[PDB]
């Protein structure tokens, strides 16, 4: 709601990365999407436009499972994305694209965890524990 507490979304983090799924039917996967996290459920849109700007998915997913594994070596960042629901569990794993991309979901992505976004100062330890690796060598 939007009346005494809960005004706005107070954790504000959002990014656009590729996402690839099997697809339980056929779908197409391979889509370019800039998902954002609300007051305390996420939001999904594939053009601002869409002709009245409404998202296609909007829900509070949470209980992301992250997998950190990223070789410096090739600069190749590889984190799967699993999530546990009642059909069973919903595969997904984003693209890689630049440092700056596993610092905003892969933190966030941990955080989501817990519940909450980056808004704990926690997340700082984890976004400056990546970039961390790059002062030692690109
Ligand atoms: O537009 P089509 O070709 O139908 O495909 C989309 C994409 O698979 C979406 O992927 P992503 O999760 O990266 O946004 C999402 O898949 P999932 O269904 O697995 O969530 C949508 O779910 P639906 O719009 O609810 O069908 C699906 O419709």
């Amino acid at each position: 709601g939007s009346h005494m507490g809960d005004i706005t979304s107070i954790p504000e983090l959002a990014d656009y990365i590729k996402v690839f799924k099997p697809k339980k039917l056929t779908l197409k996967g391979y889509k370019q999407y800039w998902c954002t996290f609300k007051d305390t459920s996420i939001s999904c849109y594939k053009s601002k436009e869409e002709s009245s700007g409404t998202p296609a998915h909007q829900m509070n997913l949470r209980g992301c499972e992250v997998t950190p594994d990223v070789n410096i070596s090739g600069q190749k960042f590889n984190i799967k994305l699993l999530i546990p629901v009642a059909e069973g569990m919903n595969e997904i794993w984003l693209r890689c694209d630049n440092e700056k991309q596993y610092a905003h979901w892969m933190a966030a992505c941990r955080l989501a965890s817990k519940g909450k976004t980056m808004a704990d100062s926690s997340y700082n330890l984890e976004v400056q524990n990546i970039l961390s690796f790059l002062k030692m060598q690109h």
